[PDB]
């Protein structure tokens, strides 16, 4: 209702952001190649300008990774799928560092080089629910996370259900459906200013999604290529397996060796931006372009890989065609520069996202997946040229489907999900391949859950950040004795007026454990300390309302560390109140469950 | 995994039954027109022909109603709702009143009285789903509960995603993502199967989802509609509102009146059939379908309103279109033909559902909103003649779009989600009007949740079944105190082969509260009565492994009902042990806890 006015105020400044870091991206990639080619082809001064415009702006966002932000260097969702999950971090969620992101990030965002978008959008979505949770509500903290994240992804792309999946599908173990519906309505307002919007100020023309796919949709398939979708889905999984391990392989190399540890503490600046220019030395048109179209801004390129004709068998002509234009060298298989660019981008993405950066995991394994699934699909229509018959048409195949089905299941095997499948066909803006894409996705998720780890949680492992995992371990003898604390504050209502005011004078903590006597020890409810210095000071001050809530828990002495996990886990709840018969022994936190689960 | 292999065996079978009723519910139905037309056109005969078909069809069912079911008459989803949320009714899931039910459901089916399909569909997918998790596992509960209620909607329509939403959305407060995952790919498979046993015994071509709908996809809305979209949010919610507000008026009237009470004991046949009878004659074609087109069964009829033409400038011609020539009387405006169709079916589908019959709550629900939305459709074609221009393209507006928004929108409206735009779109094949279809489906929601309650709760509030509901009210005083149950039963350790003997001779339960003396009172744990009884006979008989788990609640013997109902929701768990200082006081149950909350 008004919540939902809340809501609806959110996803309309979300939208505004969202909107404005795109147009000035897209304008500085337009204006860079506009007088990289008006200029002059000069070979050394053409290669001057592919080089020093791309390495100045990633420069320039390594300096506000740098100076202003203190923590947010290389954002994304795993620490707040990790604040959800308990660990807060207050200081993490700084105003400050939040326009100190986001324009770097529009800097990550347009450069030429392969960034994601999402991640980091889902940090300063949900940095920006917070604060208009303080802001409004004075004119649940896990729901505000939750709504935060389903409406940075579907502000990213349009995607409202896809949003909430991605919302709900990890970032979890129980939800509540409340959160369903407020993040379901403000995404969708989201995704819908997110379009309107371009119909207002620029040229949209109505109101299609991103990248309008026109498929014939009459005789798609057909089902003989079928179980040709098997292996589109099993073998991405396996490479998408690779992928990340192969990030594991460069994040121990970030840190393995005391020289270049010695170097950056010497020299942080050096770092990113020299591997970008080693991956402008193989970006370069004229160098190398001539076998990869590097002249392939990422949007465009994989809106280029959504053409609907077969470009073998355009091959055989010297047509004019769209930006596909590109995809011809007059001498060399087209099938061959398809596997050079993908296996390319496959080892420059993963360099990208080393650096200390801001990056999102999703774009450029999209593109690798795009990139992939055209290039079977071409080979499918090299395979069968014949095409079929029905009444007096002849219908060949075609590799734009191959190529959306094949860009759905790679990062959905990378990020460990069945949602990416969703904001794929609703970023394709046709649904024919709708169930052999979610088949196909499904097979490369249970690959990739066979063989490697998630992509983010091999982040938070590399990362060293304080999580409950637990891969469904039940021992013989896990119990909790090494673990309580038994050091005991305690409040007596029978206190009286000396004794308040030295738990004044000596206690320092939010809420406080109310007991009868010290000698019973037993448990019996908590306060809040600063109401009860409210009622001393406010009552002293007039001279010259006392509610007991109850402690929900209770900790059987003996209790399996999977199953306090678990108790945790269902509450919610971060403490444990160790008692034995209510007389309190012991106390249990988060930190030494998580030191404990070490083993 | 193999978890997975549970559930793709549960999917194959599911699909196979669904498949099968569909199937022989269609050939039936070609049979009934078929007959009907090719015997001759005889006035009285045809008359006779037209009622003595659906009425001994009808007859057939309700008898498969009466004398095999004791209990499984108007079957659906909201028994199960309840179940999984505590009210365990294991004779209902006998699986000799399954084969009882879905035949007189094809029956249902194969009528054409307007029926729904899912919620009996359902009711038999949780079925399958335990007895299947009877013969499997040896060779949870609302786990495999949730899980056959996202099979079998998916099974249905073939629509996976609707599916797992529409099993997620209403059916739960809290929900584990290992079932999102189990029950998506259980979903996808159910649906996969579906539509390729079509093309496999049948003539199906490829794979499209059910009813392609081929619209333009080039310039579709435009955005000046966009608020009359607004309309048809509001206002379907609206008549949403009061169609489960009549639906109280009828059931009410099922049950106000001891003669009709009298006569029901007196003769049950005599009820359904009767106005099954009357609602027939309003059906006949030459008697009324001259001005309602009565020879529309509904599937085609459906179809037959997704035209992607306007029949207004098409009742300028007399020219054989497809089935849309029976929207034709040559003197009537057929405005005024779709008004009359959409007022009637609406006040004959209450009385549809009424009768002791498996009735979905869906499919005439989607029917009648199919209808005001190309109602409404149609004269905004008539109030914009002209359409608009475009680079040597005229565009007008086609009034098919607004017929499958509408369909969304009012079913969504009465059923209380937002999942059935979800399945609305995937069974129409294209996704064009995504965003206009999901803001209008939660404009109606939020008008529907304001107005009036949902459907099945609606329907278990009349049924006076046992179910905790809440209506966020937690007033002044409301204490635990009169209804605690001191009856205690139990077990200490300490007690002797004597005692223990005596145990077995005057207990029964299944498991029980081991303390440690009945002077200390204190609950301690709980042991499986059996495994006692297994120790003591299983050593008794060689004559001549005691492990402990713990109680993991305790209750503050002063909570709030709302906050102990909370407790037993977050919980997902039936009782209360109520003790002071661990010494056991009070018992508390389920069905006291919904006779407390009765105020």
């Amino acid at each position: 209702g008004e919540d939902g006015i809340f809501l609806v105020l959110l996803g309309l400044l979300m939208a505004l952001v969202s909107w404005s870091m795109d147009y000035v991206s897209a304008k500085s990639l337009q204006a860079y190649k506009w007088s990289y080619a008006q200029m002059q082809p000069s070979l050394p001064l053409q290669f001057l300008v592919w080089v020093t415009f791309p390495l100045v702006l990633i420069l320039f966002s390594a300096l506000f990774c740098h100076l202003i932000s203190p923590q947010a260097v290389g954002s994304g969702i795993p620490e707040m799928k990790t604040i959800l999950r308990g660990v807060v971090l207050k200081e993490y969620l700084t105003m400050k560092a939040f326009v100190a992101k986001v324009v770097a990030l529009t800097a990550g965002l347009g450069s030429g080089i392969p960034v994601g978008k999402e991640g980091p959008f889902v940090h300063i979505a949900s940095i920006c629910a917070a604060v208009l949770s303080k802001f409004m509500s004075v004119f649940y903290y896990s729901d505000i996370l939750t709504v935060g994240c389903a409406v940075g992804v579907g502000c990213c792309f349009g995607t409202p259900l896809g949003g909430v999946l991605f919302s709900i599908e990890v970032t979890s173990t129980y939800f509540a459906v409340r959160n369903y519906w407020r993040g379901f309505f403000a995404a969708t307002f989201s995704a819908f200013v997110f379009r309107v919007l371009a119909v207002w100020n620029k040229d949209a023309v109505t109101i299609t999604a991103l990248f309008r796919t026109n498929f014939r949709m009459d005789f798609p398939f057909d089902l003989k290529e079928l179980p040709a979708f098997a292996a589109i889905g099993i073998c991405c999984g396996l490479l998408g397996a690779v992928f990340v391990y192969l990030h594991r392989q460069v994040m121990l190399g970030v840190r393995k060796h005391k020289a270049l540890s010695q170097f950056l503490a010497k020299h942080r600046l050096l770092y990113p931006g020299i591997v970008t220019f080693v991956i402008a030395s193989f970006t370069f048109p004229p160098g190398m372009g001539q076998f990869m179209a590097g002249e392939l801004m990422p949007r465009e390129a994989i809106s280029t890989l959504f053409d609907n004709n077969t470009w073998v068998k355009h091959a055989g002509d010297p047509e004019s065609l769209g930006q596909s234009a590109v995809w011809i060298h007059p001498r060399v298989n087209v099938v061959i520069i398809i596997f050079l660019f993908f296996v390319m981008k496959f080892w420059m993405s993963i360099v990208a996202t080393t650096m200390p950066i801001p990056c999102g995991g999703f774009m450029p394994v999209f593109v690798l997946g795009a990139a992939f699934g055209r290039l079977v699909g071409e080979i499918m229509a090299m395979l069968f040229p014949d095409g079929i018959l029905f009444d007096d048409i002849i219908y060949k195949i075609l590799p734009g489907g191959y190529a959306v089905i094949g860009a759905a299941a790679l990062t959905g095997a990378v990020s460990h999900t069945v949602s990416t499948a969703v904001i794929c066909f609703e970023l394709t803006g046709q649904i024919a391949h709708i169930l052999p894409m979610m088949v196909a996705v499904i097979l490369a998720n249970m690959v990739a859950q066979s063989l490697q780890p998630s992509l983010y949680d091999s982040i938070i492992q590399v990362k060293k950040l304080p999580y409950l995992p637990w891969n469904q371990l039940s021992k013989y003898t896990i119990f909790v004795e090494d673990i309580m604390v038994r050091d005991v504050k305690f409040v007596s209502a029978s206190y009286t007026y000396g004794e308040l005011r030295t738990l004044l004078q000596t206690t320092t903590v939010k809420t406080l454990p109310l007991v009868d006597s010290k000698d019973s020890m037993i448990l019996l409810g908590s306060v809040e300390r600063s109401e009860l210095q409210a009622l001393l000071q406010r009552h002293l001050c007039p001279e010259r309302s006392c509610c007991i809530d109850q402690s929900p828990f209770q900790l059987v002495e003996q209790t399996t560390l999977h199953k306090t996990h678990t108790l945790f886990s269902l509450l919610g709840l971060h403490l444990a109140y160790v008692t034995s018969m209510g007389k309190l022994r012991g106390v249990l936190a988060l930190e030494e469950l998580q030191k404990a689960i070490e083993g």
